[PDB]
C-alpha cells in the first residue's frame, strides 16, 4: 500500500508517471483509521477512507465500487495492486469489454456469477441510457437485445452469466465504449 517494493502485480494500461500521480491520490487517501503509524498496508484502505471525502456520500455505487475493486470481509479492502488494477479498467485507452465485465460486477453482487435476466437487460441499458439514447434508439437497441437473448437461450435459462452476453453487445451498444475516468 504505502511502499512501491513489494510484488506488484498490474497488468494494467497506466505508464510509470500514470502509476507515480495514482500512488500520490492513493497516499492522501490512506491516512485516518491508521493516522500517523502506517501498519495494516495490504487491508487498508478501507470503505470508512473512501466514504470520507465529500462527493463519495449519495453516490449509491460507492460500496459496490470498492466491493468489484477488492474486497471480500469488512474493512480488509482495497491494497495499492487492487488501486492500479481497477483504475485501469476505466483508463480512455483500455477494452470496451473490460468496461462491460465491470457493469456486469456492478449489478452480480453476491460473489457468484448467475444474476436474473432482468439485471442483465437493466446492465446493458444503465450502459445505453448515459452514452446518448433517445426514446427511437432505446427501442432499437432493446429489439436488438431481443435477438441476443434468443441464441444465448434466456427461456429455459432464467438466470444467467453475462461472459456470453459482453460478446455478443462488443459488435455495437454502447457506453461500454466510454465508461471512462480522467486521471
Amino acid at each position: 500500500s504505502k511502499e512501491l517494493l513489494a510484488e506488484y502485480q498490474d497488468l494494467t494500461f497506466l505508464t510509470k508517471q500514470e502509476i507515480l500521480l495514482a500512488h500520490r491520490r492513493f497516499c492522501e487517501l490512506l491516512p485516518q483509521e491508521q493516522r500517523s503509524v502506517e501498519s495494516s498496508l495490504r487491508a487498508q484502505v478501507p470503505f470508512e477512507q473512501i466514504l470520507s471525502l465529500p462527493e463519495l456520500k449519495a453516490n449509491p455505487f460507492k460500496e459496490r465500487i470498492c466491493r468489484v475493486f477488492s474486497t471480500s470481509p469488512a474493512k480488509d479492502s482495497l491494497s495499492f495492486e487492487d488501486f492500479l488494477d481497477l483504475l485501469s479498467v476505466f483508463s480512455d485507452t483500455a477494452t470496451p469489454d473490460i468496461k462491460s465485465h465491470y457493469a456486469f460486477r456492478i449489478f452480480d453482487f453476491d460473489d457468484d456469477g448467475t444474476l436474473n435476466r432482468e439485471d442483465l437487460s437493466r446492465l446493458v441499458n444503465c450502459l445505453t441510457g448515459e452514452g446518448e439514447d433517445t426514446r427511437l434508439s432505446a427501442s432499437e437497441m432493446k429489439q436488438l437485445i431481443d435477438n441476443i437473448l434468443e441464441e444465448s437461450d434466456i427461456d429455459r435459462d432464467g438466470t444467467i452469466n453475462l461472459s456470453e452476453f459482453q460478446h455478443v453487445i462488443s459488435r455495437s451498444p454502447d457506453f461500454a465504449s466510454s465508461f471512462k475516468i480522467v486521471l
